[PDB]
């Protein structure tokens, strides 16, 4: 453990890690004494002293002083508090004889307690090897044969000033093959080839057809200068097309496909991507330059299939883990000029090629490997390098050139400098008019940029001096025509005069516009010679009849000079010569040096061997691989070596690679195990990675990664490692990045020095080093680049170009090297400077500056004017702006900019959970106009939590802007475990800053906490377990009991708690971990408060499905035994949940559905009646709202067991905690019996594995934990020890099946751990199609929604072990299938509420990971796939649990308003009283920094909650929920508030619904206002569903407001109860949504109707027919007949044909008539027995006592007679749609029709067949009025019954 200083863990020491040799090792590495004797007399003395001292530690201080020299205090100190440990630790380590005594010598000496802590817790010779002698020292001539060869034909001709040396053009070539006609290809390619000219293949491209086309080899395929590359590699396409192409459909998958095309240079790239564009658009595939120079644009780049692009980006991308998702789909490779193979960038190909034949693994199947290549030798090697065979291995010489090319060398013999540039000139003029004379165009290469109008003065002069007539027209009047006309020049530049000469100048710099309108000229005739940069040869396809290269020599700044131009660019300039079609031959001419002249002949004339440079870049590659975790021991690198281009060729020739001994070693193992040895202890000493020589055992490092994922030379990153501190300032890091490697050979060239030492004076940023060093000039140019200077020399352009082309990976590597070592001043500044590097300017600048459409004039005056620029922003008007700017038109534009600049505004806080741990929370506003134009898909933001001083960065991550979340504020938290020093000593404040990656002053950063805070006490000590092997059956009195719990062993930790709950009636509390068997402790309680005959009991659990099992298991084993009745209960129906809690001895209830009856304690006789009530998974009051609830609920019985004195019993069941005190004291728990077990304390052993992944924080999961978890659980599965895998959802599910079947079928563990053939017959279970095939292969599923047969079938099958793997839906963890091995794979699952990735928590994954429990002796174990971000809180709060908080501060408006409907809170008072009885605050006082309260004083806790509850009750009084009487004052509730205190809905949708619904309000706009209700954020977004939705809004009639976020769940929810209405087909997640979107409909309906019925609004009716809809699944406006189970379209047509539309009709329907019409099988006509039987018939008598004399106003009294027709058993409501219970309730309204006014309405139940009610209401205005009568039914149709009459007012 590394440190500046002494840490707690350091200085402790353990006695097992006391090794033999520890105390000398200590003493020597801290006291710094390299000699052995002088530590081993020191220690012996050291040890001596200890022993003999029978003193203290006091003097042992001072002797230790003495003998460690009165320094280095903190080993002293070391000695001191590890003595004992030290001093009989290094004993008991030298042999056992001696330790049996030690040990008991150590225990008499009283060191017992150092002892119960004890208890307690290759053959390898290095070869050194010089990496220079094994590059080739030839340097620019890789020729290993001075001997060439020359065709007969060809002559040397001597000329004064140079010799020409000539080859003639090649012969045509006898072809025995007939070419492939256009014609003759299949029907789906016809278009891949246009009209051509010829419309057939020519010989290259037709003999390699075969193979190409009709095959699926591998192969290289070498051929001559210009050989028709495209259409030889879109065969191949073709071909990788075909098995995709689906049999008889005529269409395409474009999924599961993916094709790839690397090319040397961008450009050509581009000109590929244009030339694969257009002409493959008809298949409908997309083509794309892969976007290399962004790693955010690799996302989106997945709807492209043709990917074009660089070895390096492609190097880049294939080598970064994270896009290892997609490089499984890529199945063909075409690599374009491997000839490179030679050049420097070979080794990148290299590498490729080497990863895919490496790192298959899984996969099995190795892409399409295609080669295009020039005519060179070796090609015979680089077949076995890219796995061709003879059957691909194609060779082609110069004859089968499309366009036969002459040859012809000038070799000039100066010794002059100037002399040569007449030299050159003089043989270019001589060439020059050699070809025009002949009546031909043609085209001109130089050796730099300017050059090219220089050597066209030149030309142009020189004709003047005599012809100007060969090259001035072919027609003087048909061509000079144009050419002064139209070709007569436009453009601005020189070009002016030269393009009237008939000359061409195609310069790399020139406008776009002008080089097309100019190569436009060449191409048409027009120009009789294009001078032009080496560019055009790779771009523009620009062909002429002779090309001539002049210069040759080009300067090479990676060097700092000059070398031969490169074999690949003479070889693509000359893929310009020729015209096919139009010249029977073509014609390359050179002027080179005679130096060179043999050099240039080999390359063009296939003498130029491919040789591997390889080596001179082994060392970074090696990096990059072992980094990727493919390399861990040294033979996984020489298996590596082995796919490299170099073995082949060290192989084929050893004496050229210069390999000592082939002949012992022959396969070259030897030689590559030294080589990989050799490098990776460079990699070792330079701290890439870490590396055991001797045990062979490598590990990557940070350095690593960051070197091999942003593309960096080993060197330079040792440079950045070595020479940057943390006390770097801004001066220091432009010369730590002059000092890179990339900079190696820059050389201060004198000719510069002056106009550099201008610069250098005046730069402004200071530069220590002198005039004449490298890093000065360095330093210069990119200062100098960051304020875009202008240099008339060349040399130093191409400098400052190189410089600013590599500076941004430099400088972002050295960004992540400072962001990784925690040190903000390097990291703050680099950003900065990045941004400087890319954005071309300084922080001092204006940012308006950055934007590509700006007012150019506004920004200088604004830099100019001192004034802080952040000052214009808040401008909110364009006026303000058009002032500052000091103009009124550039104001109206930039006034637009500035309300699209990046801008936010955050606030957070500090949140201490406990001592040690410190939590963050945050909430951002992105403020701006998102303006596509300019901000593109993307804006990342650098969140960084900083110390007080802004050195150390606390916390680090990244944030992601997108356009849709822009003004849509929202919240992040995280944790920062407290620094010791700060956990001891409070600090002032913490920093958080926000900047923009690429924005400039868009930086905003604020402090934290500050305001003081009480950290929470060290948690005390949980409450082990004495020895038992206790408790049985027999313990318990009645011999019946006895048969319930079977095992007649009561558990461990389970027998503990045993006296304290079945004989002790106090209240009681057990925190036991979760899968210990707190299931069967619930029922001990209960057979205690059975046998003693005591009452009514209650049992609370929010987790359904145990509720549902328990009710199913209960009444098999207890009902029967006592006489009990047990029954569960859904909340949906109060009405008939009361009922069935008078009606039952015992029931399970969620703690909502309880609490709703609670709610009314006041009323319900049958609440206080209770005695026992049992509250499991207690630990669940801190989760959410349901779990406030939950906590409001027992504070609830507590609250009436004090009021009504009457005493009540909780037993309070839950899982580990915390401090258990608070918990209990707030229960009113008899102290003695709160017992509270530790996590680890369970009764059978649990392994739990945890692994951290890099960049999956921010996704599901990635491929490595995929492989990690199989491997995993088939290792697992291998040992009869089945698993079971929890993955996020239902797609991740499926997809991972996939992967299972794809990774077992390719390895030897591949069963479905059962036979092949007795399992067939389960696979005929099919009622989830889903299901066949993957488990067809051994895995089984598990979902939510899953049907029930299917659930059935698959566990059962897991159980009886037909398989292994089991995958489950997070959502199904409530289905606890418990197994022997869990497995957990991924911790964030995304959400469209935060509108980001969510991660689990504590008690989800604990619910997981509960589930293990290996067969008897064996242990349980666990894995878990995570993050690096959350590793360290899981494996901190899994083991330590973490606090219980209550989130009862967030339902306060709820609870209060509910607590004042009673009328039990009547004064502000009793509020505060009301709150004593909550563990909110028991616990806010325990921790009143979590919560918020403002002075951490109890006074200021009493003060926090008074103005808590003053704030809510105001806000109440606000929207109406309460009435304040002033006087102590008197509080009173009002409509709204009493309204949601009856049905149970939260105040905001209340609010919502009161200022949202109308009197004008309709249907539709009543379910809009329904799905906006704040019940709903609860339900599922998942990530693109959005898209679904739109697809259900075409189908669906009603239309989503416009006005309002489709990105929302109320959008989800309205669409959804459509579909409900509409009975619209839906998929497998929907439903689900759907179903949980309708469980919290029916008391929010009624909630809306109670709304509107109170205000008088009649449309209170129309809400009621939206709740008919809701109920019976069904539109009110469609036959009366649909709403009955299972009348599907053709019971209802025949329905017609009888005459029937009404349901009675299908009661009173004959039985001979039933039989043609109900086709339907006995239990679905169960079911239309079960409705219709029950459909209610009544009939309507108002008597109003009085039917004329009202008076007018006054409170009229009407009696209202309801009857039946028969006495209803069952009020039981019936529907196929609706899945829950529900009272027959039915709304007695009477409104005047015509004003639109209700003037009475009640809700009734109508039970009794014969009843009435009587209603009052105000009579209304004077005169005569129409008043109706409804009495309607809120859960069936049509069975509505209305009566109308008149009435005469006073």
């Amino acid at each position: 453990k590394l440190s500046d200083s002494k840490t707690s863990n350091i200085e402790s020491v353990p006695i097992y890690s006391i090794d033999e040799f520890f105390l000398q090792r200590k003493l020597r590495s801290e006291l710094g004494y390299k000699d052995t004797s002088v530590i081993q007399d020191l220690s012996e003395k050291i040890l001596n002293d200890i022993e003999t001292l029978e003193h203290n530690p006091v003097a042992l201080e001072q002797k230790l002083v003495d003998l460690l020299k009165f320094e280095n205090i903190s080993l002293a100190e070391f000695i001191l508090k590890n003595r004992s440990t030290i001093f009989w630790g290094i004993r008991l380590a030298k042999s056992t004889e001696n330790e049996i005594p030690n040990l008991i010598e150590k225990m008499v000496a009283k060191g017992l307690n150092d002892l119960v802590e004890q208890y307690k817790f290759n053959p390898a010779i290095p070869p050194v090897i010089d990496l220079e002698k094994i590059k080739f020292d030839e340097s620019s001539k890789l020729m290993t044969v001075t001997k060439v060869s020359l065709p007969e034909g060809s002559f040397k001709r001597v000329k004064p000033q140079y010799d020409e040396i000539h080859i003639p053009a090649p012969s045509k070539p006898v072809i025995d093959y007939e070419l492939k006609e256009i014609t003759s290809l299949p029907d789906w390619c016809q278009e891949a080839f246009p009209s051509s000219e010829t419309t057939s293949l020519n010989p290259i491209q037709s003999k390699v057809f075969h193979a190409a086309f009709e095959g699926d080899s591998n192969m290289l395929i070498c051929a001559p200068t210009g050989s028709g590359k495209t259409n030889i590699a879109l065969l191949t396409v073709l071909k990788a097309l075909s098995h995709h192409y689906n049999p008889k459909t005529k269409k395409l998958n474009l999924s599961a496909f993916k094709i790839v095309y690397i090319a040397p240079l961008k450009a050509l790239v581009q000109e590929q991507v244009r030339e694969f564009q257009r002409r493959l658009a008809f298949l409908g595939i997309k083509v794309a330059e892969l976007t290399g120079d962004s790693r955010l644009s690799r996302k989106q780049i997945d709807e492209t299939q043709v990917l074009v692009s660089t070895p390096e980006k492609w190097d880049i991308t294939t080598r970064n883990s994270n896009n290892l998702a997609i490089v499984e789909l890529v199945r063909l490779l075409i690599i374009d000029e491997i000839h490179l193979l030679h050049d420097d960038r070979g080794p990148v190909l290299e590498s490729i090629v080497a990863r895919t034949f490496w790192a298959s693994k899984y996969g099995q199947e190795y892409p399409r490997i295609i080669g295009l290549s020039a005519t060179l030798p070796n090609y015979e090697d680089v077949g076995r390098f890219l796995r061709v065979p003879k059957e691909g291995l194609f060779y082609f010489d110069s004859s089968f050139r499309p366009c036969p090319l002459s040859q012809q060398f000038c070799g000039i013999k100066e010794r002059n400098s100037l002399k040569k540039l007449k030299a050159m000139n003089d043989a270019c003029y001589e060439k020059v008019l050699e070809s025009i004379n002949e009546g031909n165009q043609i085209i001109v290469f130089v050796h730099s940029r300017k050059e090219t109008s220089r050597t066209a003065t030149w030309l142009k002069n020189k004709f003047a001096e005599e012809n100007i007539t060969h090259k001035l027209t072919k027609n003087d009047a048909g061509s000079k025509q144009i050419l002064k006309t139209e070709a007569a020049n436009v453009l601005d530049p020189s070009l002016r005069k030269l393009i009237e000469s008939g000359i061409g100048t195609h310069h790399a710099g020139l406008t776009r516009s002008d080089r097309s309108l100019s190569e436009d000229l060449f191409a048409d005739g027009l120009l009789q010679v294009l001078v032009c940069t080496a560019t055009l040869a790779w771009g523009v396809n620009l062909p002429a009849h002779t090309v001539i290269i002049k210069g040759t020599d080009v300067y090479s700044p990676e060097k700092g000079s000059w070398e031969q131009l490169s074999p690949q660019d003479v070889l693509q300039m000359l893929g310009r010569a020729g015209r096919p079609r139009y010249d029977t031959f073509g014609e390359g001419i050179i002027i080179t040096d005679q130096s060179n002249v043999q050099y240039y002949l080999s390359v063009l004339n296939q003498q130029l061997p491919i040789e591997s440079q390889f080596v001179s870049k082994l060392v970074d590659n090696l990096n990059a691989e072992v980094v990727a975790g493919n390399i861990k021991c040294r033979n996984d690198a020489v298996n590596w070596l082995a796919y490299t281009y170099l073995y082949v060729r060290m192989l084929a020739s050893p004496m050229l690679y210069k390999v000592p001994d082939i002949s012992s070693d022959g396969q070259l193992k030897k030689f590559r195990e030294s080589l990989v040895h050799s490098a990776l202890c460079i990699l070792k000493e330079q701290e890439l990675v870490l590396y055991d020589a001797e045990n062979d055992v490598i590990e990557a490092t940070d350095l690593g990664n960051i070197a091999s994922s942003f593309y960096i030379n080993h060197a330079s990153m040792d440079v950045y490692n070595r020479e940057l501190d943390e006390h770097t300032t801004q001066i220091d890091l432009f010369r730590i990045f002059s000092m890179s490697e990339e900079f190696k050979y820059v050389s201060v060239r004198y000719e510069e020095k002056r106009e550099l030492k201008q610069l250098l004076e005046k730069a402004p940023i200071p530069i220590r080093e002198d005039i004449d060093d490298p890093l000065a000039k360095v330093n210069v140019l990119l200062q100098s680049y960051f304020s875009q200077l202008k240099f008339e020399g060349f040399a130093l352009n191409s400098d400052i170009v190189f410089i600013h082309q590599n500076a941004g990976r430099l400088l972002r590597a050295m960004f992540e090297i400072c962001l990784k070592r925690g040190w903000g001043h390097p990291t703050r500044m680099l950003l900065n400077l990045c941004k400087s590097a890319t954005t071309k300017m300084w922080p001092t600048n204006c940012p308006l500056r950055q934007f590509k459409t700006c007012p150019v004039e506004v920004i200088k005056r604004l830099e100019a004017s001192t004034v802080p620029w952040g000052d214009y922003l808040q401008l909110e008007t364009p006026a303000e702006v058009g002032r500052a700017i000091r103009s009124e038109k550039y104001g109206k534009q930039v006034y637009d900019l500035l309300k699209r600049f990046p801008k936010m505004s955050v606030t957070c806080n500090a949140q201490p959970i406990t001592r040690s741990v410190m939590r963050f929370n945050i909430e951002i506003i992105a403020d701006w106009i998102w303006d596509m134009n300019v901000h593109g898909s993307l804006e990342p933001f650098l969140l960084m939590l900083e110390d007080t001083d802004g050195d150390s960065i606390l916390y680090y991550d990244v944030l992601f802007i997108t356009p849709d979340i822009v003004g849509h504020e929202f919240t992040l938290s995280f944790t920062y475990e407290l620094k010791q020093h700060n956990q001891n000593n409070l600090p002032p404040n913490f920093f958080l800053t926000l900047i923009s990656e690429n924005w400039w002053h868009s930086e905003f950063e604020i402090p934290v906490s500050f305001n003081g805070f009480k950290l929470p006490k060290k948690f005390p000590p949980p409450t082990p377990l004495l020895e038992n092997i206790s408790i049985s059956t027999s313990e318990l009195g009645n011999d019946d009991f006895s048969e319930v719990f079977e095992f007649k062993t009561f558990n461990k930790i389970q027998s503990q708690v045993f006296e304290s709950l079945y004989n002790s009636n106090d209240s009681v509390f057990v925190g036991s971990g979760k899968g210990t068997g707190k299931t069967a402790m619930a029922e001990l309680a209960l057979l205690n408060h059975w046998r003693q005959n005591k009452g009514r009991a209650v049992y609370i659990n929010p987790s359904g499905e145990k509720i549902d099992f328990l009710l199913s298991d209960w009444n098999k084993r207890f009902s029967h035994l006592a006489g009990g009745k047990i029954i569960n209960k859904l909340g949906n129906d109060p009405s008939l949940n009361l009922k069935l809690l008078a009606k039952s001895h015992v029931l399970l209830a969620t703690p909502v559905q309880f609490e709703l009856l609670s709610r009314r304690w006041r009323q319900r006789k049958n609440i206080q009646s209770l005695e026992l009530m049992i509250y499991d998974d207690a630990h669940e009051i801190s989760q959410g709202v349901y779990g406030a609830v939950y906590e409001t609920l027992i504070s609830r019985m507590i609250f009436i067991a004090t009021q009504l004195e009457k005493k009540i019993r909780f037993v309070c069941l839950s899982n580990c905690l915390a401090n258990a005190r608070d918990f209990g004291e707030w229960a009113g728990m008899t102290k003695s019996n709160i017992y509270n077990f530790s996590p680890s304390e369970r009764i059978e052993p649990l392994e739990i594995n945890i692994q951290s992944f890099k960049d999956v924080e921010h996704i599901s999961f990635n491929f490595s934990m995929l492989q990690m978890a199989f491997e995993a659980s088939a290792a697992a599965a291998g040992n009869r020890n089945s698993s079971s895998v929890f993955l996020p959802s239902r797609k991740d599910c499926m997809e991972v099946a996939s992967a299972f079947m794809k990774f077992s079928k390719a390895i030897e563990w591949d069963m479905l751990n059962v036979e092949e053939e007795q399992i067939v017959p389960y696979i005929e279970k099919l009622t989830d199609g889903h299901l066949r095939a993957p488990l067809k292969h051994g895995v089984g599923i598990l979902y939510k929604g899953m049907a029930s047969n299917d659930e059935r079938i698959v566990k059962r099958l897991y159980e009886y072990g037909a398989v292994s793997v089991l995958l489950i839906s997070k959502d199904c963890s409530a289905f606890a299938c418990k197994t022997d091995e869990v497995i957990i794979l991924g911790t964030n699952l995304y959400d469209g509420a935060e509108h980001k990735y969510m991660p689990y928590t504590i008690n989800e994954l604990l619910e997981m990971v509960g589930l293990a429990s290996g067969n008897d002796s064996m242990a349980g174990k666990v894995l878990i796939l995570t993050s690096h971000n959350m590793k360290a809180y899981y494996k901190k709060f899994l083991i330590e649990p973490l606090p219980t908080e209550s989130y009862l501060q967030y339902i306060i408006h709820d609870t209060l308003n509910n607590e004042i409907a009673n009328s039990i809170i009547q004064s502000k008072q009793d509020c505060v009283d009301w709150f004593t009885y909550s563990y909110f605050y028991r616990r806010i006082h325990v921790n009143p920094s979590y919560y918020g309260v403002r002075d951490t004083s109890p006074h200021g806790i009493s003060v926090f909650l008074s103005n808590l509850v003053e704030t809510c009750l105001n806000d109440l009084v606000e929207s109406s929920f309460i009435e304040i009487d002033d006087t102590t004052e008197i509080i009173s509730t009002l409509s709204n508030g009493l309204i949601a205190s009856h049905y149970g809905v939260s105040f905001f949708t209340i609010q919502s619904f009161v200022s949202s619904l109308s009197n004008t309000s309709t249907l539709k706009n009543m379910l809009y206002v329904l799905s906006t209700a704040v019940e709903f954020e609860s339900v599922p977004l998942r990530k693109g569903d959005r898209a679904l939705l739109v697809k259900l809004s075409k189908r669906l009639p009603l239309r989503f407001p416009e006005h309002t976020s489709s990105g929302s769940v109320s959008f989800k929810v309205f669409l959804l109860l459509q579909a409900y209405f509409s009975r619209l087909e839906l998929p497998v997640d929907f439903q689900n949504d759907l179903k949980d979107i309708l469980e919290k409909v029916v008391p929010l309906i009624n909630v809306v109707v109670d709304i509107l019925s109170a205000n008088g609004y009649l449309n209170a009716t129309t809400a009621m027919d939206l709740a008919q809809m809701l109920i019976q699944g069904v539109w009110d406006v469609d036959n009366p007949l649909r709403q009955i189970p299972h009348f599907n379209n053709k019971i209802l047509e025949k329905c017609k044909e009888i005459n029937v539309e009404t349901v009675y009709d299908i009661m009173a329907l004959e039985d001979e008539e039933r039989d043609e019409i109900l086709t339907l099988t006995d239990s679905q006509l169960a079911q239309v027995a079960a409705f219709v039987n029950n459909y209610p018939n009544v009939e309507l008598t108002y008597s109003l006592n009085n039917s004329d004399s009202l008076i007018s106003g006054v409170k009229q009294k009407i009696t209202i007679q309801l009857t039946r027709d028969v006495e209803p058993e069952n009020l039981q409501v019936t529907s196929e749609k609706y899945p829950f219970d529900k009272l027959e309730s039915w709304w007695l309204v009477l409104g005047e029709v015509s004003k639109k006014e209700l003037y009475a309405i009640k809700k009734v139940t109508l039970n009794k067949e014969t009843q009435q009610y009587e209603l009052e209401f105000d009579t209304p205005t004077s005169g005569k009025h129409n008043l109706t009568i409804w009495c309607v039914c809120d859960s069936y149709l049509d069975a509505d019954k209305e009566l109308s009459f008149e009435i005469n007012v006073k």
